[PDB]
Parts: structure tokens; C-alpha cells; sequence
């Protein structure tokens, strides 16, 4: 099955919109985590991957997933790198925990209308 960038696009750009509008849940994860701007020397130690909402976005816009699943699985490495790196009591962690909670409600009747 072949999508359409812009089917793409309009199926899963507002399910992308609804972790955005989390408030104070996505401030966090609206742009790349920077370790020289935080002082974690560390983070890409742990971290090989990075992913956030500002990059998912980016190529949501310029067609870089040609199949939905390839977005979903951005948006859990997101997920994933933050509950890996973060402690369990850190702000972060548990603002990710409300945004995975958010995106499980949001994507399940996308993906199923993109079947
Ligand atoms: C240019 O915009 C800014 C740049 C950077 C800021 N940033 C902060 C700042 C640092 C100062 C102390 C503080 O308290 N920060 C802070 C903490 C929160 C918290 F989410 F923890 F509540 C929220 C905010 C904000 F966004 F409201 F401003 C700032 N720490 C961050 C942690 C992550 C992170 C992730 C994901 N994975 O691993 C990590 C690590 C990513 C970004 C962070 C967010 C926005």
C-alpha cells in the first residue's frame, strides 16, 4: 500500500497537534534536547538516536515517512529516549508518560482509517 505524502499528512499532523497543545507537557520535547545548553555531557551517550516533536514535524512536512507505522515509531523513539534517560521522578519522565497516554487515544482510530 502506497500513501500519499499529503494523506500522510493530514491523517497524522493532528495527532502530532495533540502532543503539542499538552501544556506543561510538551514544552520539553517541542525541539531537539541540546547537552551543551543543559550541561548532561552524557545525554548522547545514552541517547544514539535523538528524536523530538519539532524533527517528527519536520519530516511529517517533507515526506520522509512513507508508511504511517514509520511515524508512530518516531514518535515512541521520542518516548523512549526520555524514559530511558530521565529519572523516574524527573518532570520529564512523567511528562512523557502523559504524552504516551495521549497518543495511544489519538492514534488508534488513525491508524485503523489508514488500513
Ligand atoms: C528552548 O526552550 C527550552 C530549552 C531547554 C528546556 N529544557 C530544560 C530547562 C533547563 C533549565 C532547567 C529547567 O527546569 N528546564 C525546563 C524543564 C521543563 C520540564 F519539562 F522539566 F518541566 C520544562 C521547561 C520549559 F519548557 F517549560 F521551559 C524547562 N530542561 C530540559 C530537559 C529536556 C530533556 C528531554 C526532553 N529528555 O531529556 C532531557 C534532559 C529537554 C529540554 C529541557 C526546555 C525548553
Amino acid at each position: 500500500k502506497i500513501f500519499k505524502p499529503e494523506e500522510l499528512r493530514q491523517a497524522l499532523m493532528p495527532t502530532l497537534e495533540a502532543l503539542y497543545r499538552q501544556d506543561p507537557e510538551s514544552l520539553p520535547f517541542r525541539q531537539p534536547v541540546d547537552p551543551q545548553l543543559l550541561g548532561i555531557p552524557d545525554y548522547f551517550d545514552i541517547v544514539k538516536n535523538p528524536m523530538d516533536l519539532s524533527t517528527i514535524k519536520r519530516k511529517l512536512d517533507t515526506g520522509q515517512y512513507q508508511e504511517p507505522w514509520q511515524y508512530v515509531d518516531d514518535v515512541w523513539l521520542m518516548f523512549n529516549n526520555a524514559w530511558l534517560y530521565n529519572r523516574k521522578t524527573s518532570r520529564v519522565y512523567k511528562f512523557c508518560s502523559k504524552l504516551a497516554e495521549v497518543f495511544e487515544q489519538e492514534i488508534d482510530p488513525v491508524m485503523q482509517s489508514l488500513g
